[PDB]
């Protein structure tokens, strides 16, 4: 076993939640400090405050993964006498990476909402407000036949051709393709096979270099066509099915239960029938118009305004505010699918899921 | 025959003017009202006034589509006191639904800008301000051999294909696909491709998917460099035969109805090729000329812009503005015809209030 | 004897207005190009020096680097300098073209003048600022004359890429049509690659050597690109030197009396940055390609701690080290005119218009 | 022992925290002032060795002249250079006072320090950014007491202007008041004018001067300015010089190696504008001003250009020329700390920080 440096987790983190599904003016990756040393120990924090921060000196981890961005309004100044100061000044004279992974977690497959699904016992479950759709690209390349099979493996085992339950997917045709060597006029014609396959586009760098390296040929002829073909939708929240009526006041109980809170807000009859249901972990008070317009019943989703909530009753939407920090379920997720994958690369570091409860609120 | 509802009469006239065409920050759409109620009488108006309402009630008129939106600005308030509060208020107590067709108006073919032409009897009209081109798509499809021959038949069926004077165009190539389920897999396909505006996407694609046996179908969609018509505001023809700029502002008082206009350029200058653009059409008078019009017919000449006009070399008949109102008759013929194909029975009723605010003295 | 429209058509062949950066200031400035023109001057800036220049030449046309008019002119004011600049091109009938950013952007450019003038090796662009957009054309041809189509093709410019010409990949295949019962012909669909700017060019080709009337043919976006242009170019020198040689050597090199340099005279110089004109924005660029040293002008204090804080050394030679492109432009124009017969003289202002004098 | 905050109240006496310009950044940067403090360091940058220098000094406090901070921070990375000066200030707890535009602007400032080193006569403000508000008092008094309330206006410091102290103006008449019938009585109306900053003060000890427990004063906002601050100076040499000469002697006395010069060397200088760091907004104001040469630093071609058309010299000598204000600030700053009995050492940065090495 190897112990691997920062930027190598870091690396492996972002392979299951990549930066270009964070939104706009979102404010994620690498915070404070430095990745480019060892790390024997990772902890998965939601906010960080100065007792997460405690709790890293305790455990031996020199790198925080957490959900909320600790700088969210850029830095005008480092007040060590304040609070907020105090965590930055701990985090930097303990040697304490913080890297921040925001939207991306909330977007990506896996991320809070699935975690808040499945947590809910929700089935058959859609994305709530799309926010990101892969551009699909057609590489096209050239081949000749003895190499063709060979080239085919390479794009497929890359990810190219990697739509719905199907894999290796390509379409070859046999032709003929001409051309005249220049300096360094004899027209050559030599039969040859066109391969066609689908990309996303993030996934073009790596599937055009493994392409190359079967390909028999140092100069090699492709095209990659933009296409009007959109990848799986991402975005934010789930929107699903129970898996047997209940009223709006026993659902809300069982937000409780099942997501682990003391208390929480209703807004509707708390006798009212609901089936589907809509969940965003965070801040979804944007998303009202989206959660009944896809016909949600209810809808699950933290900070909610009170004109919002006006807002809903009109729109004829049930809500069960069970607070902002039910997303801390992304902690012991976030862990294990790291720890996963620092196992199936032979990595010597121990992921760690924050015990701390950062809840601000005390219902009474 | 049956009484429509007020969706159904959107539908079909919204398959004339279509949304999208609209310039962006144009109020277009329901603007007062709900469209989910009978309608056995329609309105079609320039201008929202209060008259034009009280016409509506007068002939039972539930639904107004007017060209001009009733709500531009925003509403801070509803001054049932001030007489644009009333005019909200008359609509709202009367139940009759207001609907604003604006710049889809101004930019669909067989609108206002056609119909100012064809009232001044322009020939070989072309846009005089592209705003829209249509695109176009090609569509790879990839079907077993067994079925190639049909799905082709059901692409074409659809009107894939149509190019200049031939029907159903597609090309097929054999090969051979392979895919894995979640092994090593081959079968022998059929990569076929036609090319289709990317109106008829969603049937074409339709007409593909239910005639194709996997339905879990393999099919690409590839946006090409070839364009489809070009759509816009305002157009520019010629004149049957040439005349005075005098002349021609007469023309354009008799074609257009209107008993007084005002003309930039000297009265004696000749003119043949003519630019028309309803409604406020400054903005225009420097493409208005790049296209070589010795006339611009318009709305709303301002000063200044008259002064850079003469400049350019530009002459100019504004008739007013609320010579827009050939689009009340215009679309009651084009809507009833759809009406009555669909066989709804719903009269569409043109507004016969005159709204021009100026007369002339 | 020509009109400033075509002197200035094949000034622009060569430099395109396409490549200028966001709200540059180019074009014709100031005057009229259809007026006969025997006598044009390059310049970088225009100076009521270099203006006299031109009326002691009998030069009409003034092809500047630096926009004359670069903030728009709210009042022109005779007597001040700039406004007396400007009174004497309009009494004197003296047009004012501006070449700016497409000129720091093109092939033999400002940036390829300074890096020749340096001796550099193996240049690349440093900052990429424009490629042009490939297209596939495909075409569909019955058999006997698919050849015809293809040679159309790549005589006209199409496939062209690389070491290799006349590209074409032919399918065969079958394509249906009902005639204004579907017919079907064996055919070939032909494809080759082209960049956009061929294209009306190869079109008309391939549809003259089709056998039919109706062409069915396709063109389709490609994300593709062709060469990559842009800002500043890096690349080695022949010999290693020390930053305070190398500082000399732009001296020697750019003609220039003085030079300001960032950095540790004694350590060691190989590869080199070099953009004319105002590049403070560029030392992030330069670091990451790999520089160990930049040559700019401008050069702001608070960017210079932010160089040295990168572990970016620079040399600063001035702005005006952009003259190279005076005798460059001129050198180009004046082959460009005599190639195409064109009885006109192309001259490179002579004047020294740096402000600067190191003491 | 005294707190950062006893030390940067005395600073701020001298320059306070209003003088600075529209969106500059000022105030502590990084760390806390309530901590004891033996040594405190000025300098001009914060840069790594400036901050190792003040570690060695056991200083915790540095007051700079640039910002540390200017863009706000979106991360701290410790693995690049800006990162690390951040990093060893927090893990050596120093903290860091950024002093920049007031430190332009108030007197003994940077630009009083530089036009003091050029040995300028008669120096007037370049560049007017602040004038302090002025009031006037009136307060009614009955005549037995009136002359007690003057004399306490005045020992307060009210109508000191000009050569003139003690100034005041007190007219006769009427007041009338219903007692919770009106009552009259004769009274003094006395006034007086303050400048804002001594209104409580001045206010104070007139309320207790006066022989009643219900005062009736006003306090009106005038149009009349204090004294006049801004950005640069703008004097005489003690005698004409070329500006050749002149452009040694800025080297000589601001002690640079280099200088950049816009300008004929050999035309005559007698009036000179001075503003450190970035002056080149101010090229106008210092020709309308009359100078005959202008002294900043950051000099950009452009600019330098516009400075030839206006007929305006320039000697551009770097804008680490204001490292004056070190030795500037330090002697100021120890002479307020000595004199309230406080047991600090402030000490003057003695590294080097300019970028540029002129060759
Ligand atoms: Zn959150
Ligand atoms: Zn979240
Ligand atoms: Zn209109
Ligand atoms: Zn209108
Ligand atoms: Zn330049
Ligand atoms: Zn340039
Ligand atoms: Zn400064
Ligand atoms: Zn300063």
């Amino acid at each position: 076993s190897k112990i691997p440096n920062g930027h190598e987790i870091i690396s492996l983190f972002e392979s299951m939640y990549p930066k270009h599904l964070a939104m706009e003016g979102d404010k994620i990756g690498l915070q404070i400090g430095a990745l480019n040393k060892p790390v024997r120990h990772v902890l998965i924090a939601l906010d960080v405050t100065e007792e997460v921060v405690d709790e890293a000196i305790q455990l031996g981890a020199n790198v925080i993964i957490a959900h909320h961005p600790l700088i969210f309004n850029p830095l005008k100044a480092i007040h060590t006498d304040k609070a907020y100061g105090k965590i930055i000044e701990k985090c930097i004279k303990n040697d304490i990476a913080i890297y921040a992974a925001h939207t991306n977690v909330d977007v990506a497959k896996g991320g809070v909402n699935d975690l808040l699904a499945e947590a809910l016992g929700l089935q058959n479950t859609e994305v709530l407000a799309p926010t990101y759709a892969e551009e699909m690209k057609k590489v096209v390349v050239f081949v000749p036949v003895t190499h063709a099979e060979e080239v085919r493996k390479a794009l497929g085992d890359a990810g190219a051709g990697h739509i719905g339950n199907y894999s290796h997917c390509t379409f070859s045709s046999e032709g003929t393709g001409t051309f005249v060597p220049q300096e360094g006029g004899q027209l050559e014609r030599v039969e040859e096979v066109r391969i066609e396959t689908i990309i996303p586009a993030s996934l073009q760098r790596k599937v055009i270099k493994a392409m190359v390296t079967a390909h028999p040929y140092e100069e090699v002829a492709y095209d990659v066509y933009p296409l009007d073909n959109k990848g799986e939708t991402l975005g934010l929240g789930k929107i699903g099915y129970l898996q047997e009526e209940m009223t709006l006041g026993q659902f809300a109980e069982h937000v409780k239960q099942s997501l682990d809170v003391k208390g929480a807000r209703v807004v509707g009859k708390l006798d009212d029938k609901v089936r589907k249901v809509a969940v965003l972990g965070g801040d979804g008070n944007k998303y009202i118009n989206q959660a009944k317009f896809k016909g949600a019943d209810v809808y699950v989703t933290g900070d909610m305004y009170y004109h919002v909530a006006h807002d809903a009753m009109m729109l004829g939407l049930n809500i069960v505010d069970p607070g902002h920090n039910v997303e801390k379920v992304m902690k012991q997720g976030v862990q294990k699918q790291l720890q996963e994958k620092v196992d199936a690369k032979k990595l010597n570091v121990h992921i760690h899921a924050s015990q701390l409860h950062t809840d601000p609120f005390i219902f009474v």
